[PDB]
């Protein structure tokens, strides 16, 4: 059988643009069960991430007062965002066209799913913990939010020359994934590692993944897989780093890639700089 999925679920009855997909968010929907599931993680997550967590991140959830017992109020939090970098979160209902998203970024904006996981299943689909606690606390920083700026800016480029897939691995293997060497050790920016019970723990201290060096051509070289953790990580010494790495053309970039073979997601590549 086919049944609707998580998204459909959560969005009956509610509606979205078929320009930019945003909606207000919708307050009333939130459950006593979500704000607790809400304050499970976000419990969660704040004991397991000293020493794993880059120390930008957790400044971030502090400095955007980041609600700790309850779903955050989107619009409150955009008053501490906005005076920071000039960045707001916006309501989406889940997944939306790469298009919108690079849309969004390119004009400070950033997408959110507004519905929370049940706690059945405290996953796949972006949630509200992911989008808003994973994401959300680094665009504080400058640097990481001009990062992501640029990286919508340069969505348009991409699109023309058939080359998302390529833009699509930077951003995973930075955004999503992404490792950060301090001299205090590894630690962690990726916002799909920062949610998580599990990932967390191996990302930093599994002897099994491969920690990589930062290298722009291997990375938007490199595939990946969504359903589990990362065989590889990417790992920079800096934001700073990584905004310079990336703002070079990369249309030629892209023509040498369209005509290359991917390294797979667990593979050393001859050239990698293992840490
Ligand atoms: N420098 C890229 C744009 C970009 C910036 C930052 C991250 C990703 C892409 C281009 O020429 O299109
Ligand atoms: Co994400």
């Amino acid at each position: 059988f086919v049944v609707p999925d998580i998204t459909t679920r959560k969005n009956v009855g509610l509606s979205h643009d078929a320009n930019d997909f945003t909606l207000p968010q919708p307050l009333d929907r939130y459950s006593a069960e979500d704000h607790a599931t809400w304050a499970t993680l976000y419990q969660r997550q704040c004991k397991l991430l000293p020493g794993r967590a880059c120390d930008e991140f957790l400044e971030g959830l502090e400095r955007l007062e980041v609600d700790a017992d309850r779903v955050p109020d989107f619009n409150k939090l955009n008053e501490k965002l906005m005076a920071a970098t000039g960045w707001k979160i916006v309501a989406v209902p889940g997944l939306i066209p790469d298009d919108v998203f690079f849309e969004h970024l390119a004009n400070r904006r950033f997408p959110v799913t507004w519905w929370l996981r049940e706690p059945h299943q405290l996953l796949q689909e972006p949630d509200v913990f992911h989008d808003l606690f994973g994401h959300v606390p680094l665009l504080i920083n400058p640097v990481f939010a001009d990062y992501l700026e640029a990286y919508g800016k340069g969505g348009v480029k991409a699109k023309a020359l058939g080359a998302l897939p390529m833009l699509a691995r930077l951003y995973w293997y930075t955004v999503e994934f992404g490792l950060i060497n301090t001299p205090a050790g590894m630690r962690i920016y990726g916002a799909g590692i920062l949610p998580s019970k599990s990932e967390s723990i191996y990302c930093l201290d599994s002897a099994s993944p491969n920690r990589v060096g930062f290298d722009l051509m291997r990375i938007m070289n490199t595939r990946y897989r969504i359903d589990t953790f990362q065989k590889t990580y990417f790992v920079i010494d800096s934001f700073k780093q990584l905004f310079d790495a990336t703002a070079p053309d990369f249309a030629p970039l892209y023509l040498q890639l369209a005509d290359a073979q991917p390294w797979g997601a667990g593979d050393i590549a001859p050239d990698d700089l293992v840490l």
